[PDB]
């Protein structure tokens, strides 16, 4: 696939985060947006503050991050910026609930977050399946998500990027499986089922964090909550992020129009007027339920739901002309 230069990872090793960001990075609403140059360095900081300064060989970690950066395409939304936004939200989740998770879970989850959309071409699973893309022949279900995990393993299996080699054989297999489940849970189709099972478990009082299956379900919803966190930022950031998401949807719809196929309104560039209504529906059907369930299981996660509710109110104000 694609490897980083020696210049790149060496510069990353030298990086020190400014003290004003130290405070701000702990906050859920933190926008990485204005600090592009610092993004690989922000990740290292997060790994170190969550797992410790010596739980990963600095050299190997820097080569990994830099190769991960390289294997993210320059698509409008599913890019390197998205990888770091998702990893930051996970960092904020882990920090506010530190001892609920194991050291192996904290490790794998931050890496799974940075790799979850690895080598995204800007096309949905529906597209790949309907136009019989080689990737759909390889992976029948959760097409992109199984490919993103394949890329993650392939970056690990690269010369001096294998950040986990120093773990036990038992521990290496576990973390690689935590990562597999985490990246697969990021397939939004799987979320709806998972969210309903967790909601029942919470209501009946049967949710037990010591139960592996229950644990894997909670991690899954954390993955979805991190993947959607752009809906959790200040209204001007959230509004701009939706422009990138729709730029990608419209580009996919344009490829269907070129084949004579009419795209769904969401992927139609001619149907922009329907976007505020589409966002309201997504917040009501997907985002609000996700953050609601996450707050019930993990009460410290509450500011995510609070900001989501604020952005929903903003979309209502766009619909009602305010
Ligand atoms: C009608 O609006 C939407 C429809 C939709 F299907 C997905 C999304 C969406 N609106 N905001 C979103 C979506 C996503 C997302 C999540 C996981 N995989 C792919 C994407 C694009 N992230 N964010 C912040
Ligand atoms: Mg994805
Ligand atoms: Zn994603």
């Amino acid at each position: 696939m694609s490897i980083c230069t020696s210049e790149e990872w060496q510069g990353l090793m030298q990086f020190t985060l400014p003290v004003r960001l130290c405070k701000e990075i702990e906050l859920f609403h933190f926008d990485i947006g204005p600090f592009e140059n610092m993004w690989p360095g922000i990740f290292v900081y997060m790994v170190h503050r969550s797992c410790g300064t010596s739980c990963f060989e600095l050299e190997k970690l820097c080569r990994f991050i830099m190769s991960v950066k390289k294997n993210y395409r320059r698509v409008p939304y599913h890019n390197w910026k998205h990888a770091v936004t998702v990893a930051h939200c996970m960092y904020a989740i882990l920090q506010n609930n530190h001892t609920l998770f194991t050291d192996l879970e904290r490790k794998g989850l931050l890496i799974a977050c940075l790799c979850h959309d690895l080598d995204h071409r800007g096309f949905s699973n529906s597209y790949l399946q309907k136009f019989d893309h080689p990737l759909a022949a390889l992976y029948s279900t959760s097409t992109m998500e199984q490919h993103h995990f394949s890329q993650t393993v392939s970056i690990l299996q690269l010369e001096g990027h294998n950040i986990f080699s120093t773990l036990s054989s038992s521990e290496y297999e576990q973390v690689l499986e935590i990562i597999r489940k985490a990246i697969i849970a990021t397939d939004l189709a799987l979320y709806f089922g998972n969210r309903k099972q967790l909601e029942e478990m919470y209501q009946t009082g049967s949710l037990n964090l010591n139960n592996q299956s229950h644990r894997d379900r909670v991690i899954g919803l954390m993955m979805t909550a991190c993947d959607l966190c752009s809906v959790t930022k200040l209204w001007p950031v959230t509004k701009l992020t939706a422009n990138d998401i729709y730029a990608e949807f419209w580009a996919e719809g344009d490829e269907m129009k070129k084949l004579g196929i009419q795209p769904i309104p969401m992927m139609d560039r001619d149907k922009k007027d329907e976007v505020p209504q589409g966002q309201l529906g997504f917040y009501n059907a997907v985002a609000i339920p996700c953050y609601t369930t996450l707050t019930q299981i993990l009460p410290p996660t509450e500011p995510l739901l609070k900001a989501c509710r604020d952005n929903l109110s903003q979309w209502e104000k766009v619909i009602r002309g305010e």
